C-alpha cells in the first residue's frame, strides 16, 4: 500500500464559515460578523443581514446530520476551528462561557462516535470584535495573554478529546489581511511593515507559549503550524531570475522557519534592515520561540507562482480552471519535497480544493446532485502527486479537502464558489432550503478513503 | 567590515598535483603515479617519465620559496593534502614513515612561520597503490581500517600544528572515477551501482569514525566534509522541468546529507530501490554516521548547470544556459550561482560553509611587460575572482556563515583531470609544460598583486 495505514483522510472547514448561530448561547461578535463582503471587503460598524455568516450553513444546529455524511465518506479526520468568541465573547472575561464549551464537547463527541479524529485550529480568522475594537488586535502585545487564556481553557477541556491542534491559520496572512487575520482594525494604508511584523511576532510568541502550555497539559498532543504553501519557479535559467525566485520564497519561509526552527532565520536580518523592520523582543521571547517549536507543519496548497527579476508572470505550461485559476498538481509534489527537505518533520495538507460555480440538477437517476467531475479530476491529480511525495519518503500525516461541505468563502463571504463534496442549498442572496445533497465527488472521495488511496490507481 | 575579521583567505592544492618527488624519502606509489593522462585517462602498470606528477612542480623541495610567495600575498590559510603514501608507503605498515611525518612537520612549521594556518585534506585522490591493487580500494571494508590508522597517525602528530581537517575530497566522485578517487582497481564495465555506493558507504563510515577519533584527540579540531557544488536551474517554468531539476540535485545532496545530517535521506530509499542498490550496514554503522557528523561543509564551485525533463527538445546543450558567458577554455561562467549555492546549502544545513576550491582555468602566456618583468596579464582571472567574491560578499550579507575562501591551484599545478599544466589556475605561474620542460621557475601573474590587495584589505578593496 502506497498510503500509510495510519493516514488521516478527511475534510476541513473553519467555524465561522459554516456554524452560524452568531448571537446564540452567549456567542460574542467576531470580526467575521462585521465582514459582509469578506476579507477583501470593508467592515460595518455593526453586523448586517446581508452577511451570510450569521446563518452560515447552520452547522451549529445541523452538525449531527452533516457529520453523518462525513461518516458516509469514511472520514477518519475532520478539521475545524473552535470559535474564540463562543468561549470568550468579549475575550477578556475571567471565566469561560460554558454553553460554548458544551457545544464543542458535543461536536467532538459526535465525531468520535463516528470514528472521526478532530483537528482543531485554535485561531482561524475569528477574533473577538471586542478585542479587535479595543486593542486593535494583534498589533497589541496584550493579545498574547488573551489568546493564552483562550488556549489554556480549551486544551485543558478537550485534553482527552482532541489530539491534533494548530495554533494559527497562517500567521503571515496578517500582511494582506490585517483585520481579518490579526484582528487589526487600523486602516491598511496606516500600517507600516514594522507594525505588521511586530503583530506577527506576537502571534508567533503566542504560538510558542501555547505549545509549551499544551505539552504541560497532555504530552500526547500534536501541535502543528499552518502555512500557505506556494512553490515558486524561475521564468528563465537566467541566474538573476533564479535568485529573484529564491528571495521571493524567503518571504514565506521566514515564518515557517520561526515555527519550526525556533528563531529568526539568517536572511531575516538583511530583509528587516532593508524594510525598516526592527522587531521588539520582550525578554522572554527568544527562549519561548527557541524551546517550543511545532511538532508538525500543515499547509494550504492551491497554485504555484512564476517569478522574474525583470522590472508574477503567467506560466505558459499550466492549465486553468473554469474560475480562471491556474492549476498545478506537480507543484504539490514539489512543495511537499521542499518543505520536507528543509524541515524533516511530518507534513499535513489541511487545505486543498477546486472552487467552482456548481449547479444542483437532476441526474438520470432522478437524484438531485452536482456533476462535479472537474473536482474529481482536480483531486485525483493532486492526490497522485501526494502519493509520489510519499514514495519520495516525505512524511505526510493526512489530507483534509477544503470546504468538504459547502461553506461561506473567506475572501468574498459568498456561497456561489463551492469547494464542497456536499452541496448545501443556500445562495449568495441568503435564500434556500439548507438541504444537503451528495455531489458526484462525494462517492468517488468515499472510494478513495475506503481503499486508503488504492483506488487512485 | 562585511567580511569577518577571522575570515580565512588563501589558496589550495592537492599533494600529488604539486609536490613531485614521487619516490623520495621512502614514499610509496599512489594511484596517481600511474595516472600520466590524469583521471579521465588510463592507468599504467608502473610509473612512467611522461607522468607529470612524478616531478610535479617540485613543491617537495621549493615549498619554502613558494610559501614565501604565499606570505607575500598575505595568505592566512593554505590548503593541501597529506599524501598518504608518504606516511604509509604501502598503507598496511605497523609503524609510519618518519621521513614523511618530519616532512609535513616542516611544511606546517614554515606555514606557521608566516602566519598561515594549514587546511589539510586527509584523502585527496592519493590512495596508496599497494592498497588499491590488493584490496581494489574502497570496495573493501578494510579500507576503513587503513584509513583510520593513517588518519589517527596524522591527527595525533599534527594536533598542535593543524586546526582544520577535511576527511575526503568529494566522496561521490567515486561514481565517475572509481580508480582515481576510490582507488578501485576493477575496470568500468565490471562495477555495478551497488558496488560504487557500497564503497561510498565505507567512505562515509570512515569519515564519521575519523571525526570521532579527531574529537578524542583534540577538542579544538574543526572537521569538515568536502563536496562538489553544482546549482541546477530549470530551462523553463514548466513544473516538469522544475521537478527534473530537483531530482538532479538530489544526486549530489545524498552525500552532503549523510555527512551533515547523519543518515541516508528519505529520497534515497526510492532511488536505491529503483537502481537496485542495497547498502550493507555493519551493526555499528548507523549510530556512527548519526552521532558523528561534520562541523562544517566545504565545497568546490566552478559552474551552474541547466536541466530539462525533455532535453532532446533543445537539439544542443548538457544544456547550455542562454544567459551565461563562457571561458576561453569553454566552461560557462556563473558568479551569481555561487551566491545561490551558498544559500541553498546554508538553508538546508545551517552550519558554517568553506569555499575550498574556486578559480578560472586558462592557457596563460608568460610574456615581458612594459616594465620588462615577465608576467601574465590575466585581467580575466582578476575579473572572474572579483565577481565571484562579490557574490561571496552578498551571501555573507544574506547571513550565510562562511569560514573562508581558497583559490584553487593558487600556484599553477598539474591538473587532476588530464594531468597537464597548460590549463592554469594560479596567481603564480610556474614554468614547466606538458612535455616536462622548463626552469620550474615561478613568476607573479598580474592577478597576484590584485588578490594580495584583496586579502590584505579583507575584501574591502572589492568595492
Amino acid at each position: 500500500t502506497i498510503f500509510p495505514d495510519d493516514f488521516l483522510w478527511g475534510g476541513a472547514v473553519a467555524a465561522n464559515q459554516v456554524e452560524g448561530a452568531y448571537n446564540e448561547d452567549g456567542k460574542g461578535l467576531s470580526v467575521q460578523d462585521v465582514l459582509p463582503k469578506g476579507g477583501l471587503g470593508e467592515a460595518t460598524e455593526n453586523p448586517t443581514e446581508d452577511n451570510l455568516k450569521l446563518i452560515g450553513i447552520d452547522f451549529y444546529h445541523k452538525y449531527k446530520e452533516d457529520i453523518s455524511l462525513f461518516s458516509e465518506m469514511g472520514f477518519n479526520v475532520f478539521r475545524t476551528s473552535i470559535a474564540w468568541s463562543r468561549i470568550f465573547p468579549k475575550g477578556d472575561e475571567e471565566e469561560p462561557n460554558e454553553a460554548g464549551l458544551k457545544y464543542y464537547d458535543e461536536l467532538f463527541d459526535e465525531l468520535h462516535a463516528h470514528g472521526i479524529e478532530p483537528l482543531v485550529t485554535l485561531s482561524h480568522y475569528e477574533t473577538p470584535l471586542y478585542l479587535a475594537r479595543k486593542y486593535h488586535g494583534w498589533v497589541d502585545r496584550r493579545m498574547i495573554h488573551f489568546y493564552e487564556k483562550f488556549a489554556r481553557t480549551v486544551l485543558e477541556r478537550y485534553k482527552d478529546k482532541v489530539k491534533y491542534w494548530l495554533t494559527f491559520n497562517e500567521v503571515n496572512s496578517v500582511l494582506e489581511l490585517p483585520f481579518t487575520s490579526g484582528g487589526i482594525d487600523i486602516p491598511k494604508e496606516n500600517l507600516s511593515k514594522q507594525e505588521l511584523y511586530q503583530a506577527i511576532h506576537h502571534e508567533l510568541v503566542a504560538s510558542s507559549l501555547v505549545t509549551k502550555i499544551a505539552r504541560e497539559i497532555n504530552s500526547e498532543f500534536k501541535v502543528g503550524c499552518m502555512v500557505l504553501a506556494m512553490p515558486a519557479y524561475p521564468m528563465t535559467p537566467n541566474p538573476k531570475d533564479v535568485w529573484a525566485t529564491h528571495e521571493y520564497e524567503n518571504l514565506n519561509y521566514l515564518f515557517s522557519d520561526v515555527h519550526v526552527r525556533g528563531y529568526y532565520p539568517n536572511y531575516a536580518k538583511r530583509y528587516f534592515k532593508e524594510n525598516d523592520i526592527n522587531i521588539e523582543f520582550a525578554a522572554e521571547d527568544a527562549e519561548l520561540l527557541k524551546n517550543y517549536t511545532v511538532d508538525f507543519l500543515s499547509f494550504s496548497y492551491y497554485m504555484s507562482v512564476t517569478q522574474s527579476a525583470l522590472p508574477g508572470l503567467v506560466n505558459p505550461y499550466l492549465e486553468s480552471s473554469e474560475w480562471g485559476w491556474q492549476i498545478d498538481p506537480i507543484g504539490l509534489r514539489i512543495i511537499l519535497n521542499r518543505y520536507y527537505d528543509r524541515y524533516q518533520i511530518p507534513l499535513f495538507i489541511v487545505e486543498n480544493g477546486l472552487g467552482a460555480k456548481d449547479q444542483l440538477i437532476k441526474d438520470e437517476l432522478n437524484n438531485l446532485t452536482v456533476q462535479d467531475d472537474y473536482r474529481i479530476q482536480y483531486m485525483k491529480e493532486h492526490l497522485l502527486q501526494v502519493a509520489e511525495a510519499l514514495q519520495d519518503g516525505v512524511e505526510i500525516m493526512g489530507y483534509t479537502s477544503w470546504g468538504c461541505i459547502d461553506c461561506v468563502s473567506m475572501s468574498t463571504a459568498q456561497l456561489s464558489k463551492r469547494y464542497g463534496l456536499i452541496y448545501v442549498d443556500r445562495n449568495d442572496d441568503g435564500s434556500g432550503t439548507l438541504n444537503r445533497y451528495k455531489k458526484m465527488s462525494f462517492t468517488w472521495y468515499k472510494e478513495v478513503i475506503e481503499s486508503n488511496g488504492e483506488s487512485l490507481f
